[PDB]
C-alpha cells in the first residue's frame, strides 16, 4: 500500500487535540450577539464573509495529518448537528472540544476510555432526558417571530418577515429563500396555483397591459400528451364556443397544427383561448395534471389506463376555473371550482405519501404539491447591495427559518446557554457503576458550562463569573449579553428550540467521546 | 481538501487593510481634474492608458492571500458601482478604504463590529435620504451638456457632441460609441429605418453613382420566409408594373428562380426591383419586419396565424414608402405612409414589453426598435490617432455618456464632493441607540470628507483646509480644483447624478462595514 | 524663502499631530487668530498664552531653527554621493 506513520499515546493525543483547538477556536468567536464573522477565502472569486460554524467549519483544512484528524472529527460534528437541526453548529463545535479537551485529561494508566465514553452517554442522555422536561411548546405568533429574531443575530425584520410569511402560509407551509435584487427583503406569497411557464404562441395576448392573458371563469382542457391534430382540438374549441366561455389548454405541448388552428381562430373570429405545456419533467406532471383536474374539476386526458380521448369531451368534462394569468413565463390558475370535498381526500392522499416515504426530493415536491393546493407558498427575496451581503444575509434568513420550523415541531427552551446550565442538578444525581462512568459524569457536569462562558467571552466580560452568578440565580433569570445584564427571558424574548439544543449536545458528545478513545494514530506519509 | 491557514484578529486586519490600501491608493490618484492616468499592462499587446476607477481596479491582484482579499472586496465596491450606475468608481473605492480604515481602528475587546455596522448603515440611509432632498431635477439643455462635460473629465467637446446628440434623439434616446477612424469626434443620427443589409444581386443599381439603389415612391413587399418560385413573385411584380411604381422585397431570401426572374426582368425591360433579407437574424425578426410593416403599411407574408399567402397579393396589402436607398451592406426606408395613429399603438406595445421584462438583451432589442421606430438613433464615433487614444476617450466619452443618462432620471446635486459635505448636518442630528451605533454614525460623519480631500490632494493643495473653508462657507459655494479657487456651483457650472454619488456612498459603505466585522480569515496555502 | 515659510508650520502641526486632531487646521485657525492666541494641546483648546502660562526661551527656538535650516539647506545642495563599499 502507501507508507504511513504510527504514533503512540500522548504525542498523538496532543497534536489531535492541537487540530481541533484551531479549528474550534476559529468558529467559537462567531457565538452569540457580539460575535464575528470570518472571511474564507474563495478559489474563483470574491471570498465568503460567514458567521456560521460549518462554513468556517468545512473550509479549514490543516496541513499536518493529525491536526487534520482533529478537524475532520470536529467538522464531523459540526456537518453532522447542520444536517440533522439546521442550527446549532457554533455549539455543537465548542461542546465537542470542550468534551475531547476534558477527555485528553484523564486518560492515565489505570483509565479506562471506554467507560468514560459509557459515563458521558449515560449523562448526556440524563441531561436530554431533562431538556424535554422543561420544555414547552411554541404556541403565540409572537414566540415565532421571538424565534426567528434570535437566530437572525439579533434581526427584528427578519424575524417579523418570517413570522408574517408563516402566518399567511401556516407552520408546516413552504417557505423558501432567494436572492433579492432590491435593498431591503421582500416576502412574496405565490397563491392559488401557479407554475413556472408561460403561453406557447405570443398571439393570445388579449390585455393592452404587461404582456398578460387575463381570463375570468375560463374552461381548463388538461391532455397528458400532446395534442397533436386539428382533429382532436376542435371538439373542445367547439364546446368553448358555443357556451361563449374562455379557454386554457395546459398539455404536454400544442403541436404546430392544433397550434396555427388556435391562432388562426384567435386572430380572427375571436375565439378566446390560450394554451401551456406541463409542469413537471417525466414523472411529476403526471400527478401535477390530476391534482389541477381535481383542483378546477375535469379530467386529464391520454391517462394511460383510463381510455379517455379528446375527441369525446363534454362541458362537465372541463375543468371550470374563476380567474386565469398566463404570462411569457408563468402560468396562473386562481379559483378552480373543483368540489373541495375531493380535494381534501387529495390532501389527505398526499400526506399519507409523504409520511410514507422520504427522499428529500420526493418529499420536497411532495410538499410543494401541498402547499400549491391548500395556502399559497411563501418565498423571501432577501435585500442587499452585492452578492457577498446577500449570502451572508440570506444564510442567517436560512438559519432562522430552520430554527422557527424546529421550534414549531418541538418546544421552545430558555436561551443563551441556560437550557443546559439549568440542567446541573439532573446530572448531580447519577450513581455512576464505577470510577470511569463517574469520570464521564463530570466532564459532562463541566462541558455543560461551555455555551454561557464562550457567550460572556465574546461579550468582552468574564464569563464564569456571569455563568456562577446565573447559576445562583432562579429559574428563569439569566444573561442577555447585548443590553448586557441580567433579564427574565420569556419576558425578555430569548428562546432557542429543543430540537437544536439536543442535538448539538448529542452529536458532540457522541463524536468527541469517541475521539477521547483513542490510543495509536496512522497517517499516510506525506510524500509532496 | 486544501491545506489552508488561519489568522486571527490584529494581523488579518492589518494584511486587509493594506491590500485595500494599495488598491485604493492605486485607483485614488485618478480622481478629478489633475488626477492622472494609469498605464495597465496588458497580457498580448499594447498596455491601456485608463482613469477609470474598475479597469485599475478589476485589473490590481496581489500575490499575498490576504491582501488579495482586501483587493477583492474592494473590486466588487468598484464593480457593484460601475454595473448599478455606470460611474462613481474612485469615489466608491475611496470611501470603502474610508469606512475600512476608520472601521479597523475602533475594534477593541469590548466593541461590537456589528452593532457599529448596523449604525454605518443608519447613517447611510439618514444621508442617502439628504441627497435625495438637496437634489433638483435636470430640465434645461444646458445642464446636460455641463454634465457630460464635467463627467468627460472636462472636455466641453463631448459635452457638446452628447447635449446635441440627446437633443436629436431624445434624453432616452440610443446613443452609442463606436471606434471612430478620422482625427475628431463625429455625430451619425442615423434616421428613418435602417438595418445592416443590402441588395442581394449587384444588378438592381440604377444610380450611376456610389453603388446605390434609389426609389421614389416605392412599394414594400414584407415576407416572413423565403420566395423561393416564380410563381409567388410573379403577382407582386405583377401589380407593380401595372401600378408603375418601384419594389423592395424585403424577404428572409430571395431563392435563385425568383431571383434570376427580378434580374431578368430589371436587366431586360428595366422594371424598378430591388430585395434584401430580413434585419433580425432569428425570432426578431418575425417582430423587427412586423414593425416595419405597420411603420409603412402592409402585411408580412408566410405569418403562421395570419396565413396571407403570396399568391393572393392586392395592392392595398403592399407597403407604401417615400424614399428608398438600398447599398450593398444596408437598407434605408425614410418615409413610411403606415397610418400613424396605429405605430402609435405599437410604440405603446413595445414601451410596455419592456416595463415588464429585462434581460439586457431583449430590453437592448426593444429600445434599439423603439428608436429605429421613432426618433432615430444617434452614434458617437471618437477620433483619436492609435488605438489606446481612441479606447482612452471612448471609455471617458461612455462615462460621460451613463453620467447624462443617470441624471436624466434622478436629478443632479453639487459636484466636487459639496454633495456629501452637505449632509454632515443629517448626520448631526442622530441619535444612536447605544455607543457602537453611535462609533458608526462617526466613522460615515468623519468618510464624507474624503471626496473634497482626495480632489484637493490630487489638485496639489492641502486637503482638509479647502474641506474646512467649504464647510464654513455657503450652501452654493465649493472649490472649483482647475481653476482653484472658491465659486458659485450651478453658476459656474460643477453638477453630478444623485444616482451615481448615492450607489457610490451605499456601494462602499455597505461592503467596508462588512469587511470591518471580520475576526478571523482563511486563506489556503499558496503552495506553487 | 518660500521653503522657509511653508517650514515654520511645522512645529505646531507635529503637535497638534500626536496630540490626535488635525494639524494644518488647527495652524489655519492660529494664524486667523489675534497675537497672543493660540493652541494647547493637554486641554485641547485655544487660549491666551501668557494668561494660561505657556512660552519658550527665545534662545532655544533661534538655535533649533539656525541649525536645522543651516545643515538642511546644504543637503539639498548635493549631486553626487560617495559611499564606501560595504565589503562585510
Ligand atoms: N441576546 C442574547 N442573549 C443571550 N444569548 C443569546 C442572545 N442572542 C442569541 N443568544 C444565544 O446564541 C446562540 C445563537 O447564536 P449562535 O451563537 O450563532 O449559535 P448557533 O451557531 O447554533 O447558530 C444561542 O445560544 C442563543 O440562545
Ligand atoms: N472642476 C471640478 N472641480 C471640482 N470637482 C470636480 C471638478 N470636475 C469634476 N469634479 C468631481 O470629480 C468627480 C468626477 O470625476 P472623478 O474624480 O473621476 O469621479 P469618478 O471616478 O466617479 O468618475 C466628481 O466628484 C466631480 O464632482
Ligand atoms: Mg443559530
Ligand atoms: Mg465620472
Amino acid at each position: 500500500g502507501s507508507a504511513k506513520d504510527v504514533k503512540f499515546g500522548a504525542d498523538a493525543r496532543a497534536l489531535m487535540l492541537q487540530g481541533v483547538d484551531l479549528l474550534a477556536d476559529a468558529v467559537a468567536v462567531t457565538m452569540g450577539p457580539k460575535g464575528r464573522t470570518v472571511i474564507i477565502e474563495q478559489s474563483w472569486g470574491s471570498p465568503k464573509v460567514t458567521k456560521d460554524g460549518v462554513t468556517v467549519a468545512k473550509s479549514i483544512d490543516l496541513k499536518d495529518k493529525y491536526k487534520n484528524i482533529g478537524a475532520k472529527l470536529v467538522q464531523d460534528v459540526a456537518n453532522n448537528t447542520n444536517e440533522e437541526a439546521g442550527d446549532g453548529t457554533t455549539t455543537a463545535t465548542v461542546l465537542a472540544r470542550s468534551i475531547a479537551k476534558e477527555g485528553f485529561e484523564k486518560i492515565s494508566k489505570g483509565a479506562n476510555p471506554v467507560e468514560i465514553r459509557r459515563g458521558v452517554m449515560l449523562a448526556v442522555d440524563a441531561v436530554i432526558a431533562e431538556l424535554k422536561k422543561q420544555s414547552k411548546p411554541v404556541t403565540t405568533p409572537e414566540e415565532i417571530a421571538q424565534v426567528a429574531t434570535i437566530s437572525a443575530n439579533g434581526d427584528k425584520e427578519i424575524g417579523n418577515i418570517i413570522s408574517d410569511a408563516m402566518k399567511k402560509v401556516g407552520r408546516k407551509g413552504v417557505i423558501t429563500v432567494k436572492d433579492g435584487k432590491t435593498l431591503n427583503d421582500e416576502l412574496e406569497i405565490i397563491e392559488g396555483m401557479k407554475f413556472d411557464r408561460g403561453y406557447i404562441s405570443p398571439y393570445f395576448i388579449n390585455t393592452s397591459k404587461g404582456q398578460k392573458c387575463e381570463f375570468q371563469d375560463a374552461y381548463v382542457l388538461l391532455s397528458e400528451k400532446k395534442i397533436s391534430s386539428i382533429q382532436s382540438i376542435v371538439p373542445a374549441l367547439e364546446i368553448a364556443n358555443a357556451h361563449r366561455k374562455p379557454l386554457v389548454i395546459i398539455a404536454e405541448d400544442v403541436d404546430g397544427e392544433a397550434l396555427s388552428t388556435l391562432v388562426l381562430n384567435r386572430l380572427k373570429v375571436g375565439l378566446q383561448v390560450v394554451a401551456v405545456k406541463a409542469p413537471g419533467f417525466g414523472d411529476n406532471r403526471k400527478n401535477q395534471l390530476k391534482d389541477m383536474a381535481i383542483a378546477t374539476g375535469g379530467a386529464v386526458f391520454g391517462e394511460e389506463g383510463l381510455t379517455l380521448n379528446l375527441e369525446d369531451v363534454q362541458p362537465h368534462d372541463l375543468g371550470k376555473v374563476g380567474e386565469v394569468i398566463v404570462t411569457k413565463d408563468d402560468a396562473m390558475l386562481l379559483k378552480g371550482k373543483g368540489d373541495k370535498a375531493q380535494i381534501e381526500k387529495r390532501i389527505q392522499e398526499i400526506i399519507e405519501q409523504l409520511d410514507v416515504t422520504t427522499s428529500e426530493y420526493e418529499k420536497e415536491k411532495l410538499n410543494e404539491r401541498l402547499a400549491k393546493l391548500s395556502d399559497g407558498v411563501a418565498v423571501l427575496k432577501v435585500g442587499g447591495t452585492s452578492d457577498v451581503e446577500v449570502n451572508e444575509k440570506k444564510d442567517r434568513v436560512t438559519d432562522a427559518l430552520n430554527a422557527t420550523r424546529a421550534a414549531v415541531e418541538e418546544g421552545i427552551v430558555l436561551g443563551g446557554g441556560c437550557a443546559l446550565l439549568r440542567c446541573i442538578p439532573a446530572l448531580d444525581s447519577l450513581t455512576p457503576a464505577n470510577e470511569d462512568q463517574k469520570i464521564g459524569i463530570e466532564i459532562i457536569k463541566r462541558t455543560l458550562k461551555i455555551p454561557a462562558m464562550t457567550i460572556a467571552k465574546n461579550a468582552g466580560v468574564e464569563g464564569s463569573l456571569i455563568v456562577e452568578k446565573i447559576m445562583q440565580s432562579s429559574s428563569e433569570v439569566g444573561y442577555d449579553a447585548m443590553a448586557g445584564d441580567f433579564v427574565n427571558m420569556v419576558e425578555k424574548g430569548i428562546i432557542d428550540p429543543t430540537k437544536v439544543v439536543r442535538t448539538a449536545l448529542l452529536d458532540a458528545a457522541g463524536v468527541a467521546s469517541l475521539l477521547t478513545t483513542a490510543e495509536v494514530v496512522v497517517t499516510e506519509i506525506p510524500k509532496e
